């Protein structure tokens, strides 16, 4: 990120401080839960709509001292009312633009809104879960303003969980009670708490809906997945990602010494050495240090991230992956409720300012064989059968004479989105019964209205829906401005929430009062279809062939000889 966007992104941060403040309504109020009362504020949006905010609501003790790296505990009740009309920190992270630590560990915290905490009819009650591949993000309304969804009569909640060494640390050794995936912990407490006390904001706990998009949507997925969880929630949505893509878990178990070692660590590679120096460490010096754990091995291989989920070592009593996802979508829950998948037009383009810092990043084209699935793959790349596997790749994403930087992002898009996304559909229809799954791809591009991922990309005048652009529709933020009623944005957040509503209402997301919709003839997707069928968001509403099926279709010839590997 420049120096140029730094400043301005410091100039709105001023600015979003003040209209906030202009914002803010002099009437609060007082809600019940389960540990006691909290104290929101009612609050404006730019449009003059208005929503009580409860911001910084508990639900787990501040996993701090000898709670660091363990499963969520129950929060301690309170007499008195609790002040929830101001957020709370983040998890430590490195902030995605100053690059500096920030955060704290006390981040265990939901927010509420509602328009109307005493509403006439008790009302669907959205729950988003923020991506950030499991070591960024918030739930802080500089990014996930609930300022579109409250124009309708709906409760959403934007949780935060931990990310990064402090939510995901793992160790093999049972007597630690370290096994791993303390985020997805904090999402299924959090989750927890929904079910037992959104009835307090005028919510339905038989009618909740959990989404998220990137790493967000593969945590929705895993909390559709574990046992944890089952029955908590009746909706959900995935998008751009799921808990099988390769991005979305890692077998991390040795990488805590790893940590330790560049923290100062002196003594052997045990568990219960490695633990005890981790828990006397800053924790603004392991989140700092996260960047170098990835030894030069798992680089090579590319390995994204550190820690991240992981298939558990041991069974304990708040386990919430004991298996491979793969295997865990053969007995899943959540096969068994309403489910909505989507991802963006060109999602690979969110790589566009790293295939600027390493352009011969587009030479894996000219053979394509470290795209191919490890699965597949021999390990040196090199056997016949690889080459072709690759030739079958390039094939698939190479349109001209020369690779090109278009071709590896459009790559990009599939290996990460779109590919894992049709081995789920597959996987899925095997173990469920007939519950209706609906795709989306959202195809609407502008400039006038952005988010905050835009200045991560680099991606000021590039044209394109990358990953992570369909959120300016769904949240208000920072970078946000009132738009015209007239205007194609306008009409594409009143679009967007509107399909999300109306699918967690009742679990189809078609509704001839959403505009444009009403000539749509929307079917899920069927065990039978050779070809899927999505809602394609543009200007227009319109039913397509998804563009991206013979692409898909030439990522699983590669297992036509392996097809219990698909």
């Amino acid at each position: 990120v420049s120096l140029m966007e730094k400043l301005k992104w410091k100039i709105k941060c001023i600015e979003n401080k003040f209209l906030n403040y202009r914002l803010t309504t002099n009437e609060t109020v007082v809600a019940e839960t389960e540990y006691g009362k909290v104290k929101g504020v009612k609050r404006l949006t730019v449009y003059d709509d208005s929503y009580y905010s409860f911001e910084g609501i508990p639900y787990a003790q501040p996993p701090v001292g000898e709670l660091r790296f363990k499963a969520p505990q129950r929060p301690t009740p309170w007499d008195g009312v609790r002040d929830c009309c101001n957020h709370k920190d983040k998890s430590v992270q490195v902030d995605f633009i100053t690059g500096k630590v920030c955060g704290s560990e006390d981040c265990l915290y939901l927010s509420v809104y509602t328009n109307n905490l005493n509403p006439e009819t008790k009302r669907p009650v959205l729950v988003y879960i923020h991506g950030g591949d499991f070591i960024i993000g918030e739930n802080h309304r500089d990014m996930y303003g609930p300022d579109y969804f409250i124009k309708k009569d709906v409760v959403l909640i934007n949780i935060q969980y931990r990310l990064g060494a402090l939510g995901f640390l793992s160790l093999n050794s049972e007597d630690l009670n370290v096994p791993g995936n303390a985020g997805l912990k904090d999402q299924v407490m959090a989750l927890r708490w929904i079910k037992n006390n959104c009835a307090n904001f005028g919510g339905n706990p038989d009618n909740i809906t959990v989404f998220g998009e990137s790493a967000g949507a593969a945590s929705t997925h895993y909390m559709m997945l574990t046992e944890q969880t089952r029955g908590l929630f009746h909706r959900g949505i995935l998008m751009s990602g799921n808990a099988i893509c390769p991005w979305a878990n890692t077998q991390c178990q040795h990488r805590a010494f790893t940590l330790a070692k560049l923290a100062g660590y002196k003594g052997e590679d045990n568990d219960k050495d490695v633990l005890e120096f981790l828990m006397k460490a800053k924790p603004q010096d392991l989140i700092k240090l996260e960047e170098k754990v990835l030894t030069l091995e798992e680089r090579t291989n590319k390995v994204v991230f550190p820690f991240g989920p992981t298939v558990e070592p041991y069974q304990t009593a708040d386990c919430v992956l004991p298996k491979h996802p793969r295997e865990m979508v053969k007995t899943a829950w959540g096969n068994s409720i309403p489910t909505m998948m989507g991802n963006t037009s060109y999602e690979g383009l969110f790589f566009t300012s790293i295939l600027k810092q390493m352009p011969m990043l587009v030479k894996e084209l000219e053979t394509c064989v470290n795209f191919v699935p490890s699965e597949l793959a021999d390990v040196e790349r090199t056997a016949p059968e690889t080459l072709e596997m690759g030739a079958k790749i390039k094939k698939a994403h190479v349109t001209g004479e020369t690779p090109t930087a278009d071709n590896f992002m459009d790559l990009c898009s599939h290996i990460y989105f779109w590919f894992p996304m049709h081995r789920l559909l597959q996987l899925r229809f095997n173990h469920t019964s007939g519950t209706p799954v609906y795709l989306y791809r959202f195809d609407f591009d502008s400039e006038d209205l952005i988010n905050p991922y835009r200045i991560m990309r680099s991606g000021r005048g590039v044209k394109g829906v990358s990953h992570a652009d369909e959120l300016t529709y769904f949240f208000w933020n920072q970078l946000a401005k009132r738009m015209p009623k007239e205007s194609r944005e306008y009409k594409t957040i009143e679009r967007m929430t509107g399909i999300w509503i109306q699918f967690a209402t009742t679990g189809n997301p078609y509704s001839n009062e959403i505009e444009g919709m009403e000539n749509v003839s929307w079917d899920p997707i069927k065990k039978s279809d050779e070809v899927y069928k999505c809602l394609n968001i543009s200007d227009e509403l319109k039913m397509i062939d998804v563009p991206e099926m013979d692409k898909i279709k030439q990522w699983e010839s590669m297992f036509e000889k392996h097809r219990d590997l698909f």
